[PDB]
């Protein structure tokens, strides 16, 4: 009945602004990465848990789209969705929106679980796997934006 | 006869390293963005030229792949290729390789030219367009990596 979304809100500061007088492209990636980490830290793989379990997550692949510029002082929210997952991979889709609801940017990311003894991929620990399944189950249906899965191409 | 590639080499420093003890995912994007800018600055759109022409370039879309980890002290090179271009868009593909030749990361990016009076898209100025065409013409054929155009998906 009550669906839930992990979000993080913040404001565009001076240090994020480029010579085009808006937020620099790579700063979007810095943000998205940090929100992903906040999520994973709160869903079974905090840094302490990673040390105890000898387990971590590596980024494999990501796709970022820049739809609408963000200026100095703009307050924005990042929202995380789980698009897909399996026994050792997480396929995430994040939106970055302005206060009025304008989709400013999107990020699609594939992460993979890694056994720290071997630095080879391996199944998620059960606590993480449970928490991920629960989040996905309990997340709002969304009409997936056309950015999702989009191939880069000159029209 | 003599083909040419724009490149930039640097070393992994402490500030790039995450809690996984390798270069943080988003730092790859910071690097790739800066190399793209170095290229554009040297091919007809330096900051001075952008001010004189009232013209700039915005990032629209990018895709980054993380293939092989980079550690503290690792020396790497970024190489820029033009995959495609039209009258106001540039479709780039960059490789990031270790000294032995190991493909560590790839970046595919779409940039678009912007008229600064209107902040609307518009054809590249001729000097930039000429320089871009020449670079593409004079660049080595490469067997395009399977990363290029790759859609994110759990197998």
């Amino acid at each position: 009945m009550i669906k839930q979304l992990f979000t993080h809100t913040q404001t565009v500061t001076s240090e994020f602004i480029d010579h085009n007088n808006h937020m620099h492209d790579a700063n979007y990636n810095i943000i998205f990465s940090d929100v992903v980490n906040r999520f994973n830290y709160s869903h079974g793989l905090s840094l302490k848990e990673r040390e105890n379990l000898a387990y971590t997550l590596f980024t494999l692949e990501e796709h970022t789209t820049y739809l609408s510029e963000l200026s100095l002082g703009d307050v924005f929210t990042v929202t995380l969705y789980i698009y897909d997952y399996d026994y050792k991979r997480l396929h995430l889709f994040l939106t970055l929106t302005k206060e009025d609801g304008t989709l400013a940017s999107t990020n699609e990311v594939m992460m993979m679980g890694i056994n720290q003894h071997t630095r080879r991929s391996d199944a998620f620990p059960e606590s993480f796997s449970t928490q991920i399944a629960h989040y996905y189950k309990n997340q709002p249906t969304i009409t997936w934006p056309e950015q999702l899965g989009h191939k880069i191409a000159i029209p």
